[PDB]
DNA sequence: TGTCCAGTCT
DNA sequence: AAGACTTGGAC
């Protein structure tokens, strides 16, 4: 097993801070800071170690909070790590709340050397149309970092911080920046784009149909950022969404040899899932193949959970096998509970036919 | 609760 | 990525 994640942030990740910042301020108390940042280390997440060591710098350090800034400006190149940097954005957050212009000028330059996209959001909380504004401007930045933090911290649901309410019941609010990187020459910026477009697609779904029904995606870029934005959509089986995709009309096939493999199983074993499509049409057809798994649960079942198999033309009257193994073990994100397991075929966001494993108690 | 979603490794 | 997740938010 690789180190836990919280040891980027270990007692020698320390030290090299302790290090750098004694170069970059020579009467650093660098004893001080140690201190303060290991009370307790082994019991701190890694977030909650990255909020400590702003923390612990601001306890230390003798100066205001732009002359500490300055410390920090020229502390960032020297940092070895780019997760370890979002430190510095997390000081601006906490410490620069009075000082709002400074403090966008410094997410801004911080956010090259890691990314601001956690501490951006204290201030969309606080100050939210200010911050806005900010924002608005930076999608409009020559660096396509600064770009990407526009669309990535205006998240309604970024991983690893509170949600947005106030971005998540109003997408109107955000939509020009939006507008602005659906097009983007930056492959950073388009992911950016497509995750906020489908965490907007949790609460209003319509609302994303109908801008990218908008959208020339004759674009590839665009096509790109469309794809990956809709593509919890698609799962569901959404007919706005596969037919932005090319694959909204209804299958002309047949499948023949549905079979999952072996009919039951011991925690630990793989399945195989495999079928063949047969197209009964006298013209190539785009085909969006998934499938999902009713898991069983400690009490009653989950909603069908759907994995992606395959995307794909099918020529007139040619067939086409489909083989996927799935390894079915406990993990972290899924317990599994013994019984009978459903698994259905999904074609262009129908049911085609289902078949059934058993896991053993 | 248990459950589900979500740049790097795979 | 496409899925799990070293980890975290939320229901
Ligand atoms: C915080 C972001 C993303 O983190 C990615 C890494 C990948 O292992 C940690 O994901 C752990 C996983 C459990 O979580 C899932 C994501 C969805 O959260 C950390 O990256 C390690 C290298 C960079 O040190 O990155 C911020 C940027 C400043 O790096
Ligand atoms: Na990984």
């Amino acid at each position: 097993a690789a180190p836990a994640l919280k040891e980027i942030f270990n007692v020698e990740r320390l030290q090299h801070i302790a290090s750098e910042m004694t170069a970059v301020y020579p009467a650093f108390d660098a004893k001080g800071f140690l201190k303060h940042a290991k009370a307790g280390l082994a019991e701190l997440s890694v977030m909650q170690r990255m909020a400590r060591v702003s923390e612990s710098l601001h306890a230390v350090i003798p100066l205001d909070y732009p002359q500490t800034l300055t410390l920090l400006y020229a502390l960032a190149p020297r940092l070895n790590s780019g997760f370890v940097s979002l430190f510095l954005p997390h000081y601006v957050a906490s410490y620069g709340r009075d000082d709002f212009k400074r403090s966008m000028a410094a997410l801004k330059y911080f956010t090259t050397f890691g990314s601001a996209e956690f501490a951006i959001r204290h201030f969309l909380l606080h100050d939210f149309q200010r911050t806005l504004a900010v924002m608005q401007a930076w999608s409009q930045d020559d660096n396509e970092h600064v770009r990407r933090l526009a669309s990535e911290g205006s998240r309604p649901r970024l991983p690893w911080s509170f949600r947005l309410a106030e971005v998540q019941a109003d997408p109107e609010l955000c939509a020009s920046i939006l507008d602005h990187l659906k097009a983007d020459s930056s492959l950073y910026v388009r992911k950016s784009v497509a995750n906020h477009l489908n965490d907007i697609t949790k609460d209003h779904p319509e609302w994303v149909l109908s801008l990218i029904e908008g959208w020339n995606l004759e674009n590839p870029h665009t096509a790109w950022i469309a794809r990956h934005a809709l593509r919890s959509l698609i799962k569901q089986g959404n007919t706005r969404a596969l037919t932005l995709m090319g694959a909204g009309a209804k299958a002309e096939v047949k499948i023949h040899h549905l079979m999952v493999t072996p009919a039951v199983i011991n925690l630990g074993e793989r399945i195989n899932l495999s079928f063949t499509l047969e197209s009964t049409a006298p013209a190539p057809q785009k085909l969006v193949v998934d499938y999902a798994i009713d898991y069983v649960k400690s009490t009653g079942h989950g909603a069908a959970k759907v994995f992606k198999l395959k995307a794909f033309s099918l020529g007139a009257g040619a067939q086409q096998h489909i083989r996927r193994e799935q390894h079915i073990r406990d993990m972290t994100t899924r317990k599994h509970y013994p019984g009978r397991h459903v698994v259905h075929v999904l074609v262009n966001g129908e049911r085609l036919g289902s078949a059934e494993f058993e896991l053993r108690a």
